[PDB]
């Protein structure tokens, strides 16, 4: 419940270490510049703020690592999973948001 509201607090929502002009990880920067060179508005949460938040999320998404994308409540993948994405379908993110 915790984590569900947290995954939808915003339409694309960002799990990352640090803030996004403040990041601490590579692949959570480069994640960073991929959104906004897309002009995509996105909320986030720094999952170096709490351990619990940060191991249940990895068991909610079933996904291992950081950073972690959500889009309308949605795990799309870590880094190497959305540059795939977007090789495919150049309009992803757009993609992603639809209803």
């Amino acid at each position: 419940a915790r984590l569900t509201k947290l995954v939808n607090a915003a339409p694309v929502m960002l799990f990352m270490k640090g803030s996004p002009s403040e990041p601490k990880c590579g692949f959570s920067r480069q994640l960073v510049g991929i959104l906004r060179e897309h002009q995509v508005r996105f909320g986030f949460f720094d999952i170096l703020r709490d351990e619990s938040v940060r191991q249940n999320l990895k068991k909610f998404s079933e996904w291992p690592t950081f950073p972690q994308l959500y889009i309308n409540g949605e795990f799309q993948g870590g880094l190497d999973i959305i540059k795939e994405s977007l090789e495919e379908d150049p309009d992803f993110l757009q993609h992603a948001l639809q209803s």
